[PDB]
Formats: structure tokens, sequence, C-alpha cells
């Protein structure tokens, strides 16, 4: 029923935002998988093998069983550490995209809200105009029954009337699909919304453009994310560079074995020389490894990593050049709106003088025909474009907030001042 | 020529649909790849080694040659079975995505079709207007030769006539590019298309809105595909969970081996030691394996898989809301159209009588030709919107079928009767 | 400030292009990582193991220390070669995707450039239009002081004037956002630009449409890319087929080893059985592999690759149809442009004489000045659409180059003295 109240409902169940939130959680949970390789690895394995000999190891043949519990532990390997750091960085980036998606739902709800309000005014002015054209037809049909005017008077007032009847539908339809889209973003239908209140509505000037621009540098989420991705691409070079380095792994195992020799030739061998042996061993061990050369694979991986970093740099610049033109065009548009409003307010008062003076004044004499209707078509156009400009202003205010990256639900809360009058979202 | 006639040719050569179809066949063929590890694995290998020994094994040498045929076979492993299930799931999802894409071709052909028809109307109404303004230039320029009118009217009617010539170009060119759109989809040029039969109409009230909802709910291809994706995500949770489980493998092999010894100090005491052995071995063997701890890896993967499933659920809820917004808006539009047709059908009769009765308003001076000049650009606007709403009605009929998920060839066959009259696509 | 000059600054620092270049430099570098498995792999490793043997393993302990330098070298493996061929293929595709992006920058700068000029023209005429409406408000307010007109005439001269005041602001604001769009591509603000010259202006008819298709057939980068993609798709089939062939690997190594046996059951007195050795080995060795059957995995992989090739085939068709649609749409557009130009060049002379002959019938007094109001809006709207068409034509020249696949810096030079008249971009 009110922008804030609407957003409140929208926020707690918007699937676009909730998907985003689930992406952030998984990203952060993946940190445990990335740390995984640094922690111990425990596993139990067992084996049976029945072999059967032939040719100077012929009549000798055996089946053997074993089982063992293995531990492995990675004392130092730089790749495994970088792998973790990278996932922390990845989860960091996902967090920012999620913050950016919170600001979109704000920016989108308002859009859908103000589109429904706009779709009303459009219909409402058409409505009032349909009647305004009608009253001209009514009078002319009276002024016809008793002489006075031709039929070249009736058909002008009938055509333009039948034109607007069809214009009423395309208008009435827009409102039904403005409301339906609001339901898509919010999750629920609204039979009424708080409309703009001309009594308590002021259009304040924004901070200087160079101050807005300076603030955006600090707080813009698009720009922030680009910095982190460059930070991410940098880290990835180290990872490629880690391939040259030594690695040391601890491994330990407990176990038992049993080989038994039975068969023709091995039915006794010299003096029990058939190795019927039940082994069993606790053992601990270290394995060192160092690459010396791998066909230039590692170097290639570094050089590739360095070029990608150049891309991430050039992407920071793209994000920046984008930020620089979003704060600037957002600034202009407010400065366009205030001017549009101030002009269109006097374009109404001017068109009001043409109504008050040449409409209500046109009872006797002067001019008839087309000069009758336009003294109000101008009054409606100006009235439409004025309310239109007012909503533009409101959205330009929110668009400057998101450029700064500081848009939250308190900027929707400030707009409870501008809204008051509950208005039907139904073509009555 | 006819709409279905056009679609038929498009359907069997369209590269987008056939790219889709091929993607769906790969998806299905991959089930054979995913099944693979469950089947037996056969392979042959061989090795040679020359060992020149120093240190405490100094003055000894060996040649060692071997060859063996290896068979492996997975007895039980859950994750391998999941692999297969997940590809069956993958292929199923692809077939639904292929169906959606069959429906888009129907949708997109009809659109391009009615664009070409639309572009003809625009052009031929601009054409009819061009002559209409011309006849008024002609009459004023000839009533000037007598000297009955001022030069401020022969230049006036010439000014409106030169605007319509320009408008006749950007309308001729629109038709050329509307046809090029239509060729891109179908594959071939068309010199003639069946345009609407402006006599026998098909304005028919659509199903109750909640029945349409009910049917979209269980037949929409987008919503079905979203449902299967969630099913897929859940199936992946179990796959992550499969990490903790034990596995059993068969590995049986036939092979032979040889070792031969040389070098200075190569024997030892009695029996002539370090002798050559010529092994030949038939072995069958099992290998049980059970992880216990893997540094919290599996556990992390199962949390990610759960968080992903949250996203897939929200994705469904998101796809749901889309459908709701589609049927309800396809409903509003098809009702807007129904009513819009009736209004412009009447606004044509209205703007008609304005140039039937005023077709004597130049035959004296009821309303000076200037009035009739810009009265002709009223009967043409009404006639434009009427055809415009008529085609937009036909598209809105398919759009609802699409939203119900049942858009078929029958829908196109039903529109043969609404067509019939062949109309040029390159007029003179 | 001239287009060519503008493009220079843009080209050297545009981040989208420089990202694309870094993408190509990395892809080419990837070839070294692709070739690497074919070259030697060299590595050093060392191992220590302590063990104690429980029961029958006879309380017999050991220390085991070893180190070894190991070389491995692929002798034949077709998959490895095939990996390298695919990477060259991949890098080549990038090169074309970079050539396309060198053309996009030209196309975009020209487009962003002309919108700025266009935004000035819109503003230029709107302002001159405002002086034109004010001209007639100035005179009506004069004619009311002595009292020759109804106060009704004043309001039409004012309420129509305030309308123009309003859409001069949205015209002014349009220019600033046009200059800001332009900055984003170039990185520079431009206070002055070289506007089009009305004389010194081209109108050359394009080559025959069939000649344009024939040249696009063998030079258009989009299908050049699509061809290489398909070429790539095939190369992957042969890669899937490599899975059946034999492989051979050379593996040489140098190393030393040392085991020692402590424990009270070794050092007693018997019975001399367990002895420790310090071994040193020089080893050279070959290893042969032939898969006989891998559970239908390779065959599935080949049949997958075959279907993927059908996709690439069908996408070559998709790419092709677009080209056809593009050259034909761009040919149609240049021919629309010339006609449009000639129409409006005639429709200016037409709107001229309509406010030249009516200009004379003002200084001697004739007809309605309300007619002279609407007459001046249609006098300027020919000028606004003429200069517009003239720019549209110039972009259409470039769109036919992009389609041929030969758009480069020379086409920006050809346009140099075609635009010599400098104009400001922030008029006060
Ligand atoms: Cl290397
Ligand atoms: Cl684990
Ligand atoms: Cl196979
Ligand atoms: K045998
Ligand atoms: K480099
Ligand atoms: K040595």
């Amino acid at each position: 029923e009110n922008l804030m109240q609407v957003y409140q409902q929208a926020r707690l169940s918007n699937p676009e935002l909730r998907k985003s939130a689930a992406d952030r959680d998984a990203a952060f949970e993946k940190i445990n998988e990335a740390r995984s390789p640094l922690l111990p690895q425990l596993g139990l394995g067992a084996d049976y093998t029945y072999s059967n000999g032939y040719r100077d190891a012929n009549g000798i043949n055996s089946n053997a069983t074993s089982a063992s519990l293995q531990l492995t532990q990675s004392i130092f390997d730089m790749s495994k550490w970088r792998a973790l750091t990278l996932q922390e960085k990845a989860a960091g980036i996902q967090d920012v995209t999620y913050q950016t998606d919170q600001q979109t739902l704000i920016l989108n709800t308002a859009t859908a809200y103000f589109n429904v309000l706009n779709a009303i005014d459009v219909l409402s002015y058409t409505q009032a105009q349909k009647e305004a054209i009608y009253r001209q037809l009514d009078q002319t049909t009276q002024r016809f029954n008793v002489g006075l005017v031709a039929i070249t008077d009736v058909q002008n007032a009938r055509a333009q009337y039948d034109t607007v009847l069809a214009n009423e539908l395309t208008a009435r339809n827009n409102l039904d699909n403005a409301v339906e889209q609001l339901r898509q973003i919010t999750g629920n239908y609204y039979p009424e919304l708080a409309a703009l209140n001309v009594e308590n509505f002021k259009t304040d000037k924004p901070q200087p453009v160079n101050a807005l621009l300076k603030e955006a540098e600090k707080r813009n989420l698009s720009l922030l994310q680009a910095r982190l991705s460059q930070d991410l691409a940098r880290e990835q070079i180290r990872q490629a560079q880690d391939g040259h380095l030594p690695t040391l792994d601890l491994t330990a195992s407990t176990g038992i074995s049993d080989t038994s020799y039975s068969g023709s030739k091995t039915r006794g061998a010299a003096g029990t020389q058939y190795d019927d042996s039940n082994m069993g061993q606790n053992k601990v061990g270290l394995s060192f490894s160092l690459p010396i050369y791998q066909g230039g694979m590692v170097n290639s991986q570094v050089k590739q990593a360095q070029y990608n970093f150049v891309g991430a740099s050039e992407q920071l610049e793209s994000a920046h050049r984008s930020v620089v033109q979003t704060v600037r065009s957002s600034f202009n548009n407010i400065n366009a709106s205030i001017s549009s409003i101030n002009a269109y307010k006097q374009a109404v008062v001017s068109a009001q003088s043409s109504l008050d003076a040449m409409e209500a004044g046109f009872s006797v004499g002067t001019e008839t025909i087309v000069d009758v209707l336009d003294a109000t078509t101008t009054l409606y156009n100006a009235k439409q474009e004025l309310a239109n400009a007012r909503y533009n202003y409101l959205i330009n205010q929110l668009n400057i907030k998101s450029a700064l990256g500081t848009l939250n639900e308190q900027d929707l809360l400030a707009l409870n001042n501008a809204l008051s009058k509950p208005v039907s979202t139904n073509p009555e």
C-alpha cells in the first residue's frame, strides 16, 4: 500500500535475491573444501589377490590377503595454501555481488511501484479527457437538433470521441500489466498504492558533481568488485608461480599381510623355502619432491596468468569509466528533472489560463471548431508530463544513491513523505 | 504463401532448432559415457628396463621385459551409479529445453509473418494517403489558375505532400527489411503472402483466467524444466553424500616377465646367485576401500550441494512467478485486443461518416479544404489501428498457447481460414 | 575534435579492446602449455621410511632412505599432439574475435560521435523554434495593448510557447548524456566537434547487392570465425578417436637407496638372514599402453563429438544467414538514406516557399496567425529530419563495411573533409 510497506514484503521472499544469497553461502562454504587438502586424510583399505604361476614359476602359486589403515598429512605445499587464499577471495567477491543484488531489488521495486502509479495518471487523464471530449459532442448534438450547426460539426466531435474510446483500452490495459509485473517482483497483488502528494513534495539540488564522483570512487559496489577481481587475478599469478617449489608430505600406516604358497612345485620347496609369511607393520614416512623442468608448462601458466591480470586491470578501467558516466548522467537527470518540473508547473498554469479564460470564457462568440478542444488537450498533456517528470525525479534520486553504492531501505523510508494518498490500482 | 505453408519450410532447415536438436542428442549419447565406469575395462601394456647398478649393488646389471593384459571391473561404487543417473537427468532436462525451442520457432515465424503483413498495411495506407493529399494539391493548384485562392494554399498543400513522399520511403524500406527478417528465419524469399481475411473474423472469448493458470501449472515447458533442475540439484546432494561410502573393485590380469643379470661381480658363493627368473602369472584380486576422514572435504561438498539446492528451489519459485505473470498478461492482452478491435471497428465507421458527409464540405465551403486536408489523416489512422489490433490479436492467441505449453501445428492450421487473400511483398 | 582524431585517443586506451587483446595474447601463450607434455619432464624426489614389524614381522625394525632424479619423455601419444593442434586452432579463433573487436570500436566511436552531433542538431532547431514561437507571442501581446485581438489569442501563443520551453530542457539534457556516452568510449571530454558540411557532401550509390554478398562471403569475420569453429569441432572428433591408439613413453632415472635393520631379533646371533644394503641404480626404460576396451567410453565420446560437429555445422549456417540478412539490410538502408535525403532536400524547399509566400502575406496582412504557428513547426521538422537522414546515411556507409569485414581506419579518413565545420558541445 506504500513503497516501503511494499518493499518490506518483497524483500523477505524475492527468489532473485534469495538465489543470490544462496550463492554467497555456497561460496563461503567452499572455503572448507579448499582448506581440506591441508588437514589429515584417514582411510582404510584391504586387498585379496589369488595369483597362479606358470613357467619356472609354475607349480608355485599363491593367494594373499592384507588390510591397512592409512594417514596422510601435507607438511608444506604452497599450492594448497594459495588454493585456500583464492577461495577466501572468491567468497569475498560473491559477498559484494550479493550486496549489489540487494540494491537492485530496491532499485527495481521502486521502478515497478512508480510504473504502476504512472500507469494510473495516464488512464486518469485519458478518462477525464474522454469526458472532456464528450461534453463537446453533447452540446453540439443539442445545437444540431434545432438548426445552428452542420453535420460537419457532429462528425468531428464523434470521430475524436471514438478515437479516445479506443485509447482508453490501451491505457486500461497498461495498468493491468503494470500491476501484474509488480506482483512478479513483490509476490503479491495490491488493490491500492500511496500516490505522490503535491502538498509536501520539494525538489532539492544534489551535492556538487565532483563530490558525488569522489564518493563513488570509495563506495561503488561495481567498482569495488572490479578491484577485488584484479586482486583475485594477481593472486592467481602466484599460484602459477607455485609450481616450481618443493613439497613435503607425511604419511603413516598400520597394517598386516598374509601370503600363502600352495601348489604342485611349491608342495615343499628345498627346506620350507616357500615364503609362507604373515607380516605386520606400523610405519611412518616422508616424501620430498621438486620439479626441475616440465616442458615449459609452469612458465606458460605464469605468462598466461600475467595476461589475464592485464585483462582484470583493463576491466577495472571499464568498471571505472562506467562508474564515471553513471554518476554524471545521474547528476544531469536530476538537474533535468528539477528544470522539467519547474517549467511544466508553469506550462500547466499557462494552459490553465487558456482553460479559465478561453474555455469558460467561450460561451458567446470568438472561435469554435478545433479551438474548443485543444484548450484542454494542452491542459492535460502538461498535467501528464508534469506528474511524469515528478516520478522521474524520485527515481533519479534513487539512481544517484546506487551509483554511490549507499542505497538502503532508509531512502525508501524518506519517500514516505512524498507518498500519502491511497489510490486504486483497478480500472474501477 | 500461407502461414503454415511458410512454417513447414522453415521447420526442416532452421539452423537454431537443429543446433538445439544436436545438443539434445549429445546429451543422450553421454549416458553411454556415464554408464562406462560400471562396465569392464580391458587393456594391454608392456615395459622394458635396463638397470646399470652401482654402490653396494655395483658391477651388476639387469634387463627386465614384461607384458600383461589387464582387466578391471567395479563391483560396488555408489558415485559411479550416480554419475549415470545424473546424465539420464541431464538428458531429460535437455529434451525439455529442446521442446521449448520447437515452440519458439512457431512463435517467431508467426511474428515475422505478421510483421511482413503489417509492413504492407502501413505502406499501402501511406500510399492511399499520398494520393489523397495529392488530389487536394491538384484541386488547389487548379483553382489557383482561375485565381480563386491565395498562393498561401498551393504552397501549403505542397508542403504536406512532400512530407508524405518521405514517409513513403521509410515505409517502403520497412517492408524490405520486414521481409529480410522473415527470410532469416525461414531460409527463403517470399514474393506473396496470404493476408488476413478482413471479413470472416475470429474474435472469441478466452478461457476463464484461473483455468488457464491451472493448465499452465502442469504443462508449461519452462516451469517443467525448472522443476527438473531442482530434481537434478537434489540428486547432486546424494552424490556428494556418496563420498563417505565404501567401494569394491575386481582386477584380474594375465602376464609374463623376465629378468636377466650381467656385469663384473654377478653371482655369489654356491648355486651361482643373482640368477635370472622367468615369471608367468595368472591373477585375480579384489580391492576394498573405505575413507574415514578427508579433512572435512566430503562434508563441505554436501553443504555446498545443499546450498545449491536452495538456489534451485528459489529458481523454481522464480520460474513459477514468471509463468503467472505470463498467462495473466497474455489474458489481459487478448481481452484488450478483443475490445480494441471493436472500438477501432467503430472508430472506422465514425471517421468514415466524417468524410462521407464532409465529402460535400468542399462542394461549397462548409469547412474549407484545409479541414478536409487534415481530415484524410484521420480515416487512415483509424484504419491503421484496426489492422494493427487485428494482427496483435492473432499473436496474443499463440502467446497464450505458448504459456500453456501446448503451442502446436494445429494452432497454425486453425489460421488458414483467417488467411486466403494473396498479397505482394514488393509492390509497384 | 574531428572523428578520425577522436578515434586515435580512443583506440590507444579503450579498455574493452585492450581486454580483448590480452585475451588473444593469453590464448596464443596457451600453446606452450599445450606443447609441454611432448617435451621432457624432469624432477627430483626423496623418501624416508621408519617401520617396526609386529609378530612374524618379528620385532624387526627398519630405516629406509632414498633419493632420485627422474626424467620422463613421451615417444608417441597422439592425444598429446592433438591437444597442441587444438590449441593453435583455439588461438586462431581468438585472433579473429579480436579483429571483430577492432571493428566494433570503430563502429561504436562513429555511432557515439554522431549521436553527439545529432543531439546538437535537435537542440539547435528546438531553440530556433523557440525564437519562432516567441516572435509571434511578442506581436500578439503588442496587438493586444492597442486591442486588436482577443486575450484568447495570447494564451495559444503562450501555452504553446511554454511547451517549447519544456522540451528544450530535455533537448539540452540529451546533449550532455550524449557527450557522456561519447566520453565512456574515448576516455575524453570534447568541448568541440567537427560537424557535417551541407555542401562538400557525398551521395554515392553502393555496389550491386550481389557483389556485396560475394565479397562478404569471403571476408566477413563472423563467418570466418564460424568456419574455424566448425574446423575446431572436427579436430575434437579426431581427438576423441585417439583414445583407441597405443602410447609409448621413455622414462630414465638416476638414484640411490639405503635400508637398515635394527631390532633385537636381527642383531642377536644365529642365523644370519636380514642384511641391509646401500644400492645405487642407473635406469632407462620404456612403457607401452594399448586400451582394448574401456566400457564403451571412447565410442560414446566420439559419437558425442560427432553430434557437436553437427551443432557447429548448423551454427555455420546460422552465422551465414545473419551475414545475408546484414548486407541486404544495409544495402536497403543506404538506398533508403539517399531517397530520404532527396525527399527532405525537396521537402525543405517545399516548407521554405510555404513560409516565404506566407511571409509576404504577413507584412501586408492576410490569414490566421494561428495557422502561421503550426506552419512554423512543420517548416522546421523538415530540417530536423533532413540533417538526421544525412547522419544515418554516414553510419549506413560504415555498416556496409563492417558486413563486408573490411571496416578499418581508412573509412574514417574518407569522412574527414566531409565534416570540417566545428561546433561546441555545451552551448550556453
Ligand atoms: Cl616447466
Ligand atoms: Cl571428509
Ligand atoms: Cl571404449
Ligand atoms: K598359460
Ligand atoms: K607477460
Ligand atoms: K655415479
